[PDB]
């Protein structure tokens, strides 16, 4: 089961993909996870995609590519992966179809979370996160059941340096630019598949599992 999650900022990768490894074990790769957590643990790379990230621009496609490659490498993709926020540019995504047909490992399904962005802004501001396991809770939509704190672990929730309204209109107009051609991509390559991803999450999900079936 090898996919990939794209989809405008805020738009539920994290969230439904979180239900998508319960499910089926497979690996959750996400480049944003990672580069924060190398930002956290002050590596060269996290440094430098800093940067980026803080301005909520695209880290550059060459270093991106590189730790995505050599996680998919890694002996716990053997049965499949979920990849999270990348590909994001039609670069990135020849690149992967390189770096797969290298593995032996090609795309089953690149789901597409689609949501209006005329409501994202709404879902990033509001969002919270939890510091020990990263789930995510939303001040209205998806509230923890304790203000500040997660429902699982009791660990206290943050909300993510660039949810705010400045960066969040910033990443949404920098990936704006990228949704069109990438969709165009995968449609191309026959296996693409559109979510409506505004409703209630479990509702998403299920649409999400029907394509799951089989693989
Ligand atoms: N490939 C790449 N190339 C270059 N640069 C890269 C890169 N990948 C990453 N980067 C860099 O890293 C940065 C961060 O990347 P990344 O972390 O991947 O940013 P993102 O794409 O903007 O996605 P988000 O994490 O913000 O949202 P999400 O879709 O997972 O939503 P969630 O499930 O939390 O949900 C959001 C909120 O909505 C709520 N919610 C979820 N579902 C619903 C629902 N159905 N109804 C109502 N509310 C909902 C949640 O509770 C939550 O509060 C980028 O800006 C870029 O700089
Ligand atoms: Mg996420
Ligand atoms: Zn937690």
């Amino acid at each position: 089961m090898n996919l990939v999650l794209m989809g405008l900022p805020g738009a539920g990768k994290g969230t439904q993909g979180e239900r998508i490894v319960e499910d089926y074990g497979i690996p959750h790769i996400s480049t944003g996870d990672m580069f924060r957590a190398a930002m956290k643990e002050e590596t060269p790379l996290g440094l430098e995609a800093k940067s980026y990230i803080d301005k909520g621009e695209l880290v550059p496609d060459e270093v991106t590519i590189g730790i995505v490659k050599e996680r998919l490498g890694k002996d716990d993709c053997e049965r499949g992966f979920l990849l999270d926020g990348f590909p994001r540019t039609v670069a990135q995504a020849e690149a992967l179809e390189e770096i797969l047909e290298e593995y032996g490992k090609p795309i089953d399904y690149v789901i597409n979370i689609e949501v209006d962005k005329d409501v994202l802004m709404e879902r990033l501001t509001g969002r919270r996160i939890c510091s020990v396991c990263g789930t995510t809770y939303h001040l209205v939509f998806n509230p923890p059941k304790t203000p500040g704190i997660c429902d699982k672990d009791g660990g206290e929730l943050y909300q993510r340096a660039d949810d705010n309204e400045e960066t969040v209109s910033k990443r949404l107009e920098v990936n704006m630019k990228q949704i069109q051609p990438l969709l165009d991509f995968y449609s191309e390559k026959g296996y693409l598949a559109n979510v409506n991803g505004q409703r209630d999450i479990q509702d998403v999900y299920a649409d999400v599992k029907d394509l799951l079936g089989g693989l």
